[PDB]
């Protein structure tokens, strides 16, 4: 038996509902679907998107209602989620859920976006660090885990339309690239680079000025595992011509434990 994750930022998933959204998941039938900025009080959503035949959802929104939070869509329910790192500033912005799984943590997380000021920058890489701390403690007591969503930072040049451009926008600064570096060199993996060293391969396009028709992109969505777990990882992917969200799906495949 594989297990399938799929990981969305589906920028708002009430608008990401009116364009194609529950006809995408039963037809790609992942065992565990992990969505970033749902936008949405849970208790506003219609009971069939919340509700989804065969499925348990999990909603962490934000404090301020309508802005970021994100949800998990799971056939076998995890034996419990963390909504948070134990830190208040991180843990109040609906960015973080991490399920235990029998074979595995899966943190699906929504990392800042580091642009609107200096000050969401900080934000942003301190919420950086403090991930860094939750995940290594938790893998160093011995849990493989898999990390998915937003890290709202396109690793290397390969990973953008314009690195040069983008030298000094939060995105693609050397502070925030260095970090998936260390991030990396923690013993965590960027599966997509597993099995495909290819470039023109994002999962972000600015609606406007036809970016996404011209692949003017950035792979702001990843699936990480720890080193010790990477053996199980079967696929990792982009679902590239997936729409209705500014962003893309990203896909995980790995073989469970008899
Ligand atoms: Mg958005």
């Amino acid at each position: 038996a594989v297990l399938k994750i799929i990981s969305w930022n589906v920028n708002g998933l009430r608008a990401v509902h009116r364009k194609g959204f529950l006809k995408w998941f039963m037809e790609e039938k992942p065992d565990i679907l992990c969505l970033q900025e749902i936008k949405a009080a849970p208790e506003q959503l219609p009971r069939k998107l919340r509700h989804v035949e065969g499925y348990r959802s999990f909603f962490t929104p934000a404090e301020r209602k309508g802005y970021s939070g994100v949800a998990m869509y799971t056939k076998v329910p995890p034996s419990s989620l963390r909504e948070g790192f134990g830190v208040e500033r991180f843990d109040t912005e609906g960015r973080i859920q991490i399920a235990d799984f029998d074979d595995f943590l899966l943190y699906n997380i929504y990392f800042p976006n580091g642009k609107m000021s200096e000050e969401r920058l900080k934000y942003k890489l301190e919420f950086y660090d403090a991930f860094l701390e939750d995940v290594n403690r938790e893998r160093d007591s011995g849990r493989n885990v898999i990390i998915c969503g937003d890290f709202n930072t396109a690793h290397r040049e390969i990973d953008l339309a314009r690195p040069k451009e983008n030298s000094n926008v939060s995105g693609f600064l050397p502070v925030e690239r260095a970090w998936i570096d260390k991030f990396i060199e923690n013993g965590y993996v960027d599966t997509f680079r597993m099995f495909n060293s290819d470039p023109g391969q994002y999962t972000w396009w600015s609606y406007r000025t036809r970016a996404r028709e011209r692949n003017v992109g950035w792979r702001l969505d990843y699936f990480f595992v720890n080193e010790e777990f990477k053996g199980k990882v079967k696929r990792s992917w982009i679902l590239s011509d997936v729409m209705g969200s500014d962003h893309c799906p990203i896909g995980l495949e790995i073989e469970l434990l008899e």
